[PDB]
């Protein structure tokens, strides 16, 4: 359900699978799903999971860095609200054989006003959840068939 996003304060790490207890500002009391201890952490420092692959609070930057964590193959992706806007997100995917300067492909996800999602205006979605499914298996207008969400 939520992640840590770095290094705190032993300690938790990027990728690290949370167990929300208390969100109690910007503080939050979190567990850690792999060594149990109970860490108490500024919210900016986690992000919230829902879907196997949307996250909160996370930004492009971080995204990139979860995405080339290691045993991510090249397709490998994620969607992250956006940090400025509402129902707008982004979609970060990891790309085949990258040069080190350009390892992470982001498309902007296009919400109208109307509720209707896109990447390309001519293949427009009703879901989130429908995006993914449709370039899980044809993604000819980008540069990635979307192949599994980022590890945790």
């Amino acid at each position: 359900t939520a992640v840590a996003l770095g290094s705190f304060p032993l300690s938790l790490r990027l990728g690290e699978p949370l167990t929300i207890v208390s969100e109690d500002g910007d503080w939050w009391t979190v567990l850690s799903e792999v060594s149990g201890r109970e860490y108490n952490i500024p919210s900016v420092h986690v992000a919230k999971v829902s879907h196997g692959w949307l996250y909160e609070g996370l930004s492009r930057e971080k995204a990139e860095e979860l995405l080339l964590l290691p045993g991510n193959p090249g397709g490998a992706f994620l969607i992250r609200e956006s940090q400025t806007r509402r129902g707008s997100y982004s979609l970060s995917v990891r790309l085949s054989r990258p040069a080190s300067w350009d390892r992470i492909r982001h498309y902007r996800i296009h919400c109208l006003d109307n509720g209707w999602l896109y990447i390309s205006p001519r293949l427009t979605f009703p879901s989130l959840q429908a995006l993914v499914d449709h370039y899980s298996e044809l993604a000819d207008d980008i540069c990635c068939l979307l192949k599994e969400p980022c590890v945790l």
